[PDB]
């Protein structure tokens, strides 16, 4: 039948190499043959959207910045080093673990792309802090990150799915992250900038959503790929697993942000933003949102933000 | 008579806490408070040094790539599927194993945008290719990649240091790959560029040594910050090591290139190029280089396009 590119049938990437216990010929990736060209528009876009926290001018944020009581300063910066954990973990640990359940050479290094710029994203909350907040300020948040039980909750729910060898439940976890987990903290700067506090901030904030719309997006395609191979048992195993796990975090979340919010009143309203978001993320992994209208309601305020 | 950031040693970085056994409160990085401001100015370097291929006019090389014969043109093609190969390998396994391996926070993230910038590296070939060749150029040079026995020897040299459980000896590798093993390769296009053919294609190469450099320097650092405390034992076996699997490199090079240029005649010249970076990959890692001045005989057109300096993003 003429098949073109038979040398990929009887060849290996390195990490499959390595897994196979060094058994195999190795190909390079080719960038001319893309065996899904959702790969190759993914690659795309997330390169085309490099971009880096300095480019943003926050020392324009300092005015509005000190008119906000002390009280406030610190939940933004409790709020956003929370984040940092969180992409810390995704940049360090979630991404990277991705790279050996591939199905394709070039999605890859499409998650290399991945953890990088989340590297980048966690880089950029300190960026607003060096502009913006005293050491102190900036010690203090380090500390309640470390101390803050129900942020911590978070932070180690999903980190097994990483390192243990379901590369299915890795993948849930991949998407459930940038698509769910990080959403109830982004409601702070819209809710600030919405009432015109800190416009550059939300402009670096909206960079970092540009990019997780599209992780989240790719993790649930790749997701979706390999359990539509699965026989309807195993699927059924899997959507109850993707249920469960979204609910358990969903109740991990809305203890932190109780607790995050609670001088504040803002807990209820981040819960909603976040419980939208948690219904997005499943809509990606190819089910339905069990959700509400008025359990995912966003003020037009928010949502313009 | 007479009359800080405690957080941190009260914590683990998340991989920490996986390596741990799923023990310890995590903490974020915390890039107000760096504790080695190297890794500071790499990350700001290898950051503001992004690119992607699209910043080089590639198609203005296809006048002087026609002028050159199939057999160039097919040399040119497997040279460089070649080192994709070897980046392909940097990008989704060595750089990756080295972010478990860190000494600190920030050089876990660092060695992240390391892999993705050679995913960058193994891109740009791509465009090249895309630019240049024929699918059937292409698809030959994939075919010859994996049926090659002399690169392959040098695709599995480095890879089960990635994976076995000695973190100096990983790290030796992952500087080592952007150090040495490229070079051979590299020759090719600059020995092209001197005589007016692919003038383009040469500058995606020095975007692309312009990385390279850092790696190898920052992975050399990052060893000898850890060899630096180890016994004068251990120093002395981590010596030895590194030149036992230089010299085998070494060795593995000259096979292949002796190969891939044979009927060319530019393997020993493309050996010495390939030898005077064994050298600096020395230095890189604290050691003197052993080679003659011979040994590493550069001519100056070739010097000349190596060193020279490398649209916004
Ligand atoms: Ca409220
Ligand atoms: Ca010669």
């Amino acid at each position: 039948a003429k098949i073109k590119n038979q040398y990929y049938n009887e060849s290996v990437s390195p990490i499959e190499y390595a897994q196979q216990g060094f058994k195999g010929k190795m190909r390079s990736v080719n960038w001319n043959v893309v065996n899904d060209e959702k790969d190759l528009e993914v690659w795309n876009r997330i390169t085309q959207n490099f971009w880096l926290p300095e480019k943003i001018p926050v020392s324009n944020d300092l005015t509005s910045w000190r008119t906000l009581t002390p009280e406030w300063q610190e939940l933004i910066t409790r709020t956003f080093t929370g984040l940092t954990l969180l992409d810390t973990i995704q940049a360090t640990v979630g991404d990277v673990a991705q790279v050996p359940n591939s199905l394709t050479d070039h999605e890859q290094v499409i998650y290399t792309n991945f953890a990088f710029m989340v590297a980048v994203h966690a880089r950029s909350y300190g960026s607003i802090f060096s502009t913006l907040c005293s050491s102190e300020q900036i010690e203090e948040a380090h500390e309640w990150v470390i101390n803050t039980e129900t942020l911590q909750e978070r932070a180690k729910a999903l980190i097994p799915y990483y390192v243990n060898d379901d590369p299915l439940k890795s993948k849930v976890a991949a998407a459930l992250m940038p698509g769910f987990l990080l959403y109830g903290g982004f409601y702070l700067p819209f809710y600030l900038s919405a009432r015109g506090k800190l416009p550059n901030t939300s402009d670096i904030i909206r960079l970092i959503l540009r990019d997780k719309v599209i992780h989240n997006y790719y993790s649930g395609y790749k997701y979706q790929k390999k359990v539509a191979k699965l026989s309807p048992e195993k699927q059924a195993e899997m959507k109850e697993f993707v249920f469960k796990l979204l609910y358990e975090l969903i109740d991990l979340e809305k203890a932190y942000l109780k607790e995050l919010y609670e001088d504040f009143g803002l807990a209820d309203d981040a819960i909603r933003f976040s419980v939208y978001n948690a219904g997005k993320f499943l809509q990606n992994l190819g089910y339905d949102s069990p959700f509400t209208e008025e359990e995912t309601r966003i003020e037009p305020e928010i949502f313009t933000q």
